[PDB]
């Protein structure tokens, strides 16, 4: 069916959990994008540029990926990737009941762009990037929550 | 009875989902006084001024809707507007929770006001005010959302 | 408003957290209808009869409450006595759900019947018939959360 | 692609819900197995050689759909059929729970079956078989919900 | 401290996540009281002498443990056998909600026994007896979640 | 067993909920460690040093309790104090679904530290430092709420 599936989010950085899902999609679509929203008003950790450089390398085991930026609607992002799917990682209530109302605005704003819930290892369901982020900020051991490239980059960042 | 109930909240700006919640209390109780939060800590997209503007028009069609401003704690507000019932809507679970620790507390603050749930079409239970206003800054159409008056001033609020 | 409330359920049996609920539907509406449905509950440990005597008796010092027990679908009930409001207690997040379902579905079948959530005291916002009978059943004290006229039945029903 | 999905359940009788889900798989995938347990649901109304022909006949414009009935583990079925896709509907919070624990227990059985959740519309995001079997049993107007054939089967299931 | 606490439960069978939980509760408390109740489970697969048998063998190991069947309310047994530490397992949030429930009666019952809730690993997190005896009856492999003793048994109950 | 348990947090201020939660703490372990967190970077309304002295104050009742200030990864922090026992409250499912991601991290940041979970009065089971904070910062009577020392510190806060 030559299916294109984005997978987006801010990857404020990528983690094992969003590895683990778009790996699942890869699987299931010919063609993945996953697209790292720029979202500079949340003052992200790492630049849009630098999450692009850290989440190719983390995918470039992965041949049906393709990784970009981008700082538009979702949804008008998602049509002009000539997306059919759009691929979200189902862990924890509050995050499902938000994803529910962002499917339903989804749908309302692009209704051809299927909305597919894929659920990661029970090795990842109670990390977030967010979460990662806070324990390496008080110096926590995150090694086993990270691609290796992102671990790395995330210690630099820390070190000032 | 001469039932008098109050609707509080931001309205920032005021929604469809808020129009269908204002409608049913209308339907039910003799007097709604629609309460708008000024709430400057919370960084509003609209004035204090701008949203009682814009609820009146929103609301100019239902002849027992009294639009005001307030600054106070709500309970204290409620009790000086002489109401007895609390309009409350009820969308999601983690709104559901956090509006159970609210009425305890509006409970504790002024016993006989009377905390009410009422339930949105299944048109607007997964809309917010912030959902509405993220999707517009991105250029997301919001047109189904919001009442004309409210749409247009969003519009022109996001052009500068 | 001369508003017409009904407040529906199986009350196997009526417990305080019912008559919490039904006291707060006094205090806004100029007549409360406290409908017991004919069928079992998931039990069913006191019959129809039984319940209504144990209702009528319980909330007898309520000048408008009206005890009546009723076999059809509960919005076919609701419609024939012209209420105009449907009583439903919230508890918890479980409740909530289920509730949120139920009155999607009455409204489909009766919409001029308003659905209208209204919260018990904390005292009694972690009990229900089903677990106060399970508790009594299996030699727990319940006193604390039932009418003088209930305890005295339930225990009678027990000894049996 | 030439992926095999599979959307297993006891679909007594198949809603609109059902209907919805089935659709947006055929949008992605391309063969659907709609797979009919035979054994019965919690009530269960329809025989499996009812349930197969609803089933069928409500689903007799979508090309690329098989129903088939099944009564071993699923997921030994799955297998069998050379499924690589599971689908699943998400409605609600208590849908989500239960259907994350029976999601790591089939990646446990067949982890080369991955799990897929699709959200059906907001239309049909209240309702389950077991609701509308309720209402109807009861004599409340389930119309809305099913295909006309569901519609006419259920109406004459219940007259004897 | 020479603190006494029970873990209560049907047990029906012990799995691999009871056994998690009354390990950890074995490393906080100096004696642990596993307690299983006479009544029957959903189910119920074993009988009381299968399931207190099975439950002695699987913690055998474990010296501060006593395997014990009760018939009473759980509160009354535990008052008896002066347990003032109560264990229960939290895996998710429908787990929780129904654990409040019954903390909140156990407090009222015996304000003197300590409700603890201990968090069993991830491996874990998604099963429960119900759904283990489901899979296995259905012609699944579950030997992963279970004591060897366990699926010895299991195997036996269903040949026959 | 000589246990020591740890129970941590921002407590700014620490509430009866809180007190409540500590005391359930004592009555269980040997000897617990009330551990604030000091978090600069949420702006907190009292200093790390105030927190401390109104926790003492408000704990001086207790003689197994012992008020420390911490700026360490929490679960170092909790090592470094020899505690085997992590206490965490639990209310909301909100703060259950965080607390179990929290939890999972702690354990694979120290395996051998405990999180246990203990369930407040129902008098503070929808209560938090932010809900009082808000309340009082309009003016709202908060007096039920907070230990006596910790109260007038809040108003005087204030009052600036
Ligand atoms: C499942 O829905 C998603 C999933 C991931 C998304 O990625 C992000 C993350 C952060 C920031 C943005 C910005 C650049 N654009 C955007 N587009 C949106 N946004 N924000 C909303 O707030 C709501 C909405 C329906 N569409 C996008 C956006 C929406
Ligand atoms: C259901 O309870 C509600 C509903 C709507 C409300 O409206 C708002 C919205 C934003 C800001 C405010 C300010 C001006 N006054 C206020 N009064 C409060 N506040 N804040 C709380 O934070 C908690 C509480 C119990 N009472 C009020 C307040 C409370
Ligand atoms: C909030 O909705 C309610 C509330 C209370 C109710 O009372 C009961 C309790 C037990 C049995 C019945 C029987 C006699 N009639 C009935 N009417 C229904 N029923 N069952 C359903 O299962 C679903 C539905 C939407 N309407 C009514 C019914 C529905
Ligand atoms: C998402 O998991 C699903 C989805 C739909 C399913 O369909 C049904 C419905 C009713 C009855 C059955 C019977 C025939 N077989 C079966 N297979 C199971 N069963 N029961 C369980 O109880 C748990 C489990 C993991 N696998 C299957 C089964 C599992
Ligand atoms: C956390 O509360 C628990 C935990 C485990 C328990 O074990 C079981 C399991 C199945 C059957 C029984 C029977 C023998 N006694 C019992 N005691 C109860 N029961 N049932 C209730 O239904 C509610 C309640 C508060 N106390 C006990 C009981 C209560
Ligand atoms: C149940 O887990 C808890 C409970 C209470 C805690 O106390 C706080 C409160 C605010 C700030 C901090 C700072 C000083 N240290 C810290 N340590 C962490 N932090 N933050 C996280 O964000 C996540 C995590 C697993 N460990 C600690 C921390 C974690």
């Amino acid at each position: 069916m030559q299916k294109r599936a984005i997978y987006p989010g801010t990857f404020d950085p990528i983690t094992n959990g969003h590895i683990d899902i778009v790996t699942r999609a890869t699987q299931m679509f010919d063609h993945v994008i996953l697209a790292i929203a720029a979202s500079p008003s949340k003052k992200p950790m790492f630049t849009l540029e630098e999450r692009v450089a850290l989440a190719q390398q983390a995918t470039a085991h992965l041949g049906n990926v393709e990784v970009v930026g981008f700082s538009d609607l979702m949804a008008n992002f998602a049509r002009n990737q000539h997306a059919t799917v759009l691929i979200r990682g189902l862990r924890a209530v509050a995050d499902f009941e938000y994803e529910m109302q962002l499917a339903h605005m989804n749908r309302h704003l692009m209704p051809e762009l299927e909305s597919v819930f894929l659920m990661p290892s029970k090795e990842w369901s109670f990390i977030s990037s967010s979460l990662v982020k806070e324990v390496a900020r008080h110096q926590g051991d995150v090694t086993h929550f990270l691609p290796e490239n992102v671990h790395q980059a995330l210690m630099a960042k820390l070190a000032v």
